[PDB]
């Protein structure tokens, strides 16, 4: 679907009201052709994909509005389609050429300190400047007041244009100031390359540099271009996501390139004395990083990944790497933020219909289409890959269930198979399959500052988005034709992270890295302080503050949430830990909260809650200090999009 | 809009009981489904995924009927093959209703075996074990979080045969944690099935020889509140007419004893009047200040306009219902143009024109022309007192005789008799009487919705919602009133009626203690009959949490109680019992909205965080937990409640 204009706000000596131009109906049937006729009008337009709606200003002929509402989609237009003329992902903002109709703004320039915020319901709201991107609201408003407003002018007195709104500054849910993108960010943004060539990999700079590399999966990116600095004398890591590419690169260079590199995993190390190193992210990370004058080249591979190892540890390279004497990083991927899927020649790409006899997210798969061969399902989650592959093994199919805690070998690695997995799939394994039918959703973890009493982690089935499925259909063409069939040509917008991965890295730090919550915010200050990488919001002080204050975890319950595997093991322990201390139980006797089962005798009362990480079935307490101290971390400024 | 079937849960024929979804329509062809209701598509199955504009539910066919909940469906059509389908059924108070099943789809069967191991069948196609506990209730096995079954209502609970024992309407939620469920039993729709489709209430009921409840069905015009009393005084009975206004209650009064002779009692705070006629008009209000039901007084009672949700009547009608046998009355009539279920119709004299995008007024994302308003006499529903102030004065300055109108300001600011244009929230209805030329609707209103939001305990917000049929119909009628009349509207959308929120029984708890010294048991006594009495507005059984809540609330500072009180905002008593925690802690409010007011001059001296017992609107100051109050209330969460999914 295109964006799609819905209405209008209509300024005037300032006042606003909005017009309504189109209904539901309307809007989806836009969205869908990307046709749109009726006549535009005004500064700004409001705006609306099927998910949701928010407001886009026009300057300088310019149609602006906040890439966490638009991503990268097409406006509906005239003539069809209108493609983003602008797409600045680290500024949060995107640019469609105003059609005819349309009125810019002039860019405030007299330099005012009064600024007015217009609302999607015609307010305006009095706000004053601080910062070249913040303003103070002179009235504290409920956050729920700003939703839907993203993209919204700031004006000076005059009525020119500062920037556009994009996200409230909470305390405990009251919007105190706002964000906005400058007007200067969009000029800088309007001379920027139509197409920056980012396929060559640089030469090596007389001093330090940081290059994107942006090429696909069997370009050479992780090979070829490591060989070739090395045959130049250059000394070079390789980092990347996954246990098996790793471990796959040392028979591959040995083989191919005549090195037999240095290869660093969790679970099996081999040096060689090769001037090339193949690590992990989390294996740089328990080396403790960059070793002293190591190297001279790191290239930071697939550092599209949001998963916390990738962040945390590409954060790293970039606050170490040029104290420790490297000259040159490279951030490669073959989908940076912003990109969108695009047909893949050697991919044919055919739509799930109802017909069918194997059912599937509520459509079907033919038998047919997978009785021989080898076939890849993704799923969302564990439970549907064990009921697929068990309805495909009652049929007499070969299938096999793949997911997190499973060992690989569960494969077969030749002849017939249905492999059924989860996202798992394209760290534990390598190969390529003949066709790969994909669900085109997955499961993700959100943080909700919930304030019952504090923070809410929650795990969430959503939309794929252009990074899921590119990553999900590339297990398919690779030196063979191949078949992509999916359930739903939908895609969210790719290169966005929540902050529930942030309080990952800080959790991942104390619980395996023995960092201190300090020493990860530098690391992931450096990663946030990089465009072109992944975005998130800027929440590193918050989380920060809460992991300060827990402290004296017991060594043993982290162990063994560590040992168990699953997602935050510090933060699980240490409520545990609480537990155990004040003789009360955990919030359930989900198998989250085994390691205190021992214990289950003796423990009564209500729970010390510090946080919500699943269902919480006790009665709880909020007495324990630990919550009062999370509860007051709660007041910190908080980032939030509208 | 019709509901539309969007997807079918296929569920196994033999072994053990297993399920799986097929989606039919996406979101393009359910909207156009539902605006044409026209639904070429074959159906199959016998569990119907559907949705309307604003949410997604399940349908179950059993014995021929597709059945679902009237919380989901309203009173809407079902898109069939040869255009809309109307419900067969439409029983609010189970919250259950009822199509014929078109041609394809498939019903499952009653139970016969009587088993008490259930399963409940959600829209990911998920089975889910339960066990029977009761009648209409079951445990969970495994309690889930609340969400994981929302959307499933409609859904099918079996027994292990496959058959039949009842439709999922509700979860039965512990901190928000889904313990049970709660279901309509087939029984019920085995019952409904074998009895009258249609049922008579069009006209005042015979008086009987003993006390019976009854209804009355009956436009606006057929004279509820002037012609039946008189009709019933005319026979020799006494009869109390009650009715939520104070304007509507004189009128009436006043009307009586020009055009049917009698000068009857007349009973609200502003006019007392005793002629010791056998006709008492009262406020429900006033009824409650009186103590209810006085000995032998009334041989009938007509509790008129029996569909408002305000608190007052609500808790006045349980009154006269718990009260009104003991009394000595013989009849209660719930006296309503518009009963639960009931959809806006046709009126002949009030031609309806959608308002468009031509016209110099902007008006809620539309325009009014000023053509249509310069001349004459007209009235225009705003949703809130700020825009009715807005666009008075935007009136105003086009040489527009404007005056606005809401709770606070006095009723005489709207000229008699001149031009004029009277720009109002629906304050208007129970303050004026009058008709004007046309009416000019926005659609929406302001509502109260209560949130668990164990954040620590409660949230009451105040938000805009789309209309109901009951306040359309209404907004609708102060024009064609014996003559033309014209209806501008900003949309066609209109929200299933006869439904309210679980805030306003904490209201009726709050309106107990602040005005008519109940204490909440007593209170409990009253909103029981209330809720026990089928046709009367629905709601969700929350008594024994809100009155667990207000049995805590002792010992409030009384001066504070009598300025919110006369300050005339909701919640008088909970916003009292705040700013009392607060000033004997010596602590601020939660902000300094006017919500607060009657903390101001104490200003200098309060300092520190608010003792937090529940949010009622924003919270700016830092707050505190540790107030025996708030820890009461947090313990008062632990109830069992009913959330609808
Ligand atoms: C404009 C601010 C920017 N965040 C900064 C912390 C920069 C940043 O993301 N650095 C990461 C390294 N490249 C930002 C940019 C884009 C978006 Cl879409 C932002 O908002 C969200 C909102 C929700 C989830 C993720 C990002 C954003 F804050
Ligand atoms: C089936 C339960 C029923 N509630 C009971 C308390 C009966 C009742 O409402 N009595 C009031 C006087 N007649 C019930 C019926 C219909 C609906 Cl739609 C129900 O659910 C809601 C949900 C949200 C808001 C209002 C009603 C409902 F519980």
């Amino acid at each position: 679907g295109s964006v799609v204009i819905v209405g209008r706000i209509i300024l005037s000596s300032i006042t606003a009201y909005s017009q309504q131009t189109r209904g539901l109906l309307g809007c989806i049937i836009t969205s869908l052709t990307g046709r749109d006729k009726n006549q535009v009008e005004g500064e700004v337009q409001v705006v609306s994909t099927a998910t949701q709606s928010f407001l886009a200003t026009c300057v300088n002929g310019v149609c602006w509005t906040v890439y966490h509402g638009a991503g990268s989609k097409t406006l509906a237009g005239p003539k069809g389609p209108i493609t983003q003329m602008y797409t600045n992902v680290d500024q949060d903002l995107v640019g469609w050429q105003a059609p005819p109709g349309a009125r810019s703004l002039t860019p405030c320039t007299c330099g005012s300190s009064d600024l007015y915020l217009v609302t999607r319901h015609a307010d305006v709201i009095p706000v004053r400047r601080r910062g070249d991107s913040r303003g103070s609201l002179l009235s504290p408003r409920p956050v729920s007041y700003l939703k839907g407003s993203s993209g919204g002018p700031l004006l000076c007195p005059s009525g020119h244009a500062v920037g556009i709104f994009r996200a409230a500054v909470c305390t405990r849910g009251v919007a105190k100031a706002v964000d906005f993108v400058p007007v200067e960010s969009m000029e800088t943004t309007m001379r920027s390359p139509v197409f920056t060539d980012n396929s060559s990999p640089p030469a090596v700079p007389q001093s330090f540099q940081v290059a994107h590399l942006h090429a696909p999966t069997g370009s050479g990116k992780s090979t070829k271009v490591p060989a070739a600095y090395a045959a130049q004398g250059y000394k070079v890591l390789v980092l990347n996501p996954s246990v098996a590419a790793t471990l796959g690169f040392g028979a591959y260079m040995s083989k191919a390139h005549g090195i037999d590199p240095n290869i660093r995993t969790g679970v099996r190390t081999i040096t060689t004395g090769a001037p090339v190193t193949y690590s992990t992210y989390g294996k740089f990370l328990a080396d403790g990083g960059c070793s002293g004058g190591a190297y001279d080249i790191i290239i930071c591979d697939e550092c599209h990944s949001t998963d916390s190892t990738t962040i945390l540890g590409i954060g790293t390279v970039l606050d170490q790497a040029e104290t420790a004497g490297a000259r040159l990083v490279v951030l490669a991927t073959a989908t940076p933020p912003g990109s969108v899927t695009v047909p893949h020649p050697n991919i044919e790409e055919v739509a799930l219909s109802n017909t069918g006899e194997i059912p599937f997210y509520g459509k079907a798969i033919p038998i047919e289409a997978i009785r021989g061969g080898r076939h890849l399902i993704f799923c969302h989650s564990k439970k549907k890959c064990d009921e697929l592959a068990a309805k495909l093994s009652g049929l007499g199919i070969n299938a096999v269930a793949y997911y997190r805690g499973l060992d690989v070998s569960v494969i077969p690695t030749i002849g017939d198979v249905v492999v059924v997995a989860t996202d798992a799939l394209m760290t534990g394994y390598t190969g390529d399959f003949d066709s790969v039918i994909d669900c085109n959703t997955c499961v993700t973890q959100t943080v909700d500052f919930s304030l019952d009493p504090t923070f809410t982690i929650e795990t969430t089935t959503v939309p794929q988005d252009a990074v899921s499925r590119s990553q999900r259909r590339g297990r398919t063409g690779r030196g063979r034709r191949g078949i992509y069939r999916f359930v739903t040509p939908g895609e969210r917008p790719s290169g966005m992270f929540d902050s529930s991965v942030l309080c990952e890295c800080y959790d991942a730090g104390c619980a395996w890295y023995e960092l201190t919550p300090a020493e990860t915010s530098v690391r992931l200050r450096a990663y946030l302080n990089t465009p072109g990488l992944p975005v998130c919001q800027d929440h590193l002080e918050f989380w920060e503050s809460v992991f300060t204050g827990l402290t004296h975890i017991d060594a043993h319950f982290l162990s063994q949430t560590k040992q168990a595997g699953d997602n935050f093991p510090y933060l699980v322990a240490y409520q545990a830990t609480v537990c155990a201390r004040a003789q009360a139980p955990p919030p359930s006797w989900d198998q989250m909260w085994k390691c205190l089962i021992r214990l289950k005798p003796t423990l009564h009362g209500p729970t010390p809650l510090l946080y919500r990480l699943g269902a919480v079935q006790n009665e709880v307490t909020l007495t324990h200090p630990i919550t009062k101290y999370i509860m007051a971390c709660m007041s910190a400024d908080l980032e939030v999009v509208t």
